[PDB]
């Protein structure tokens, strides 16, 4: 009945790989609770290792944190298992995540939808700013799809696990994304809600191009000097100025001065009420969202054999 469930290794099983990222790597898969009988989809992400870790108690501590988090778009941590690698177990999201949703569905997204989203996102950020956990790696890869309307947060946390605010992370070898980072982080790996704030612009950057790379081609190496010299990414085509303005605020030099989560969740909700005067998408009112269901991702993570009965973690809990 632990709020963080320590899992034994027989009680939950890799199925397919999903994909690697520089925290970690991620799997489908099932847990299987161990008196009880039941089959549940779970999603296992695998950490990389470090020369000198913390102790499990520590990680434990952190972990008890991302298993404490009860907000609808906040994903949470439900199992843990500490062997010679850490290994968290949360709910499986099988829609995937909105960067892969945005980019498959751009011609059916309409202005309402990005808005909403834009919406959610910095209410699940605001929810974890009262829990005083700093995210550190928000991007539209780490913004999940429960339903098309409906999206959530995950992988908050874990560049504070992995030691990332310390030299030896880095000097072992350890990346960050650069590219989702504010300057302070990049230059003295200060990390705050203002510098979410900064990760939130990208990210809602990222929703309006329908998926675009951030600074695309530069390297990384070059970031800092390119954002010390001014320069920003470019407004995306659908947006007014009245959004790009928004994002550039979430890009300022001063973190005090960008926005916070409780100004922007009431700045897209007042235009989530009159969508159309703030992005303008060519065909926006004759938009239909395909069935979720019929998505590939959908398909593609369930209709395995492997899994064979199964229940969603929701109607379980
Ligand atoms: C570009 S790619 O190909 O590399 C993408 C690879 N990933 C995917 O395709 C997907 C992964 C996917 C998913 N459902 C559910 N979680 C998922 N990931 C995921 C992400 C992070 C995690 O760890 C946490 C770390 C800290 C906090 C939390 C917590 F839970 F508290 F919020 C969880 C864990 Cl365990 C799983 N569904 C499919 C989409």
């Amino acid at each position: 009945q632990a709020l963080l469930r320590i899992l034994k290794e027989t009680e939950f099983k890799k199925i397919k790989v999903l994909g690697s990222g520089a925290f970690g790597t991620v799997y489908k898969g099932l847990w299987i609770p161990e008196g009880e009988k039941v089959k549940i989809p779970v999603a296992i992400k695998e950490l990389r290792e470090a020369t000198s870790p913390k102790a499990n108690k520590e990680i434990l501590d952190e972990a008890y944190v991302m298993a404490s988090v009860d907000n609808p778009h906040v994903c949470r941590l439900l199992g843990i298992c500490l062997t010679s690698t850490v290994q968290l177990i949360t709910q499986l999201m099988p829609f995937g995540c909105l960067l892969d949703y945005v980019r498959e569905h751009k011609d059916n997204i309409g202005s309402q939808y990005l808005l909403n989203w834009c919406v959610q996102i910095a209410k699940g950020m605001n929810y974890l700013e009262d829990r005083r956990l700093v995210h550190r790696d928000l991007a539209a890869r780490n913004v999940l799809v429960k339903t098309p309307q409906h999206v959530k947060i995950t992988d908050f946390g874990l560049a504070k696990l992995l030691g990332a605010e310390e030299k030896e992370y880095h000097a072992e070898g350890g990346k960050v994304p650069i590219k989702w980072m504010a300057l302070e982080s990049i230059l003295h790996r200060i990390y705050t809600h203002q510098s979410d704030v900064w990760s939130y612009g990208v990210t809602v950057w990222e929703l309006m191009t329908f998926g675009s790379k951030p600074y695309d081609g530069i390297p990384a190496s070059e970031i800092s000097s390119i954002l010390e010299k001014g320069e920003r990414l470019p407004q995306p085509p659908i947006c007014t100025i009245d959004v790009y303005m928004i994002m550039v605020k979430c890009w300022m030099i001063d973190a005090d001065s960008r926005p916070k989560f409780r100004e922007l969740i009431i700045e897209f909700s007042k235009m989530a009420r009159d969508p159309q005067r703030y992005l303008v998408i060519q065909g926006d009112e004759r938009m239909h969202l395909p069935s979720p269901t019929d998505s590939n991702f959908y398909r593609a993570l369930m209709d395995e054999e492997d899994m064979d009965d199964v229940v969603d973690a929701d109607e379980y809990l």
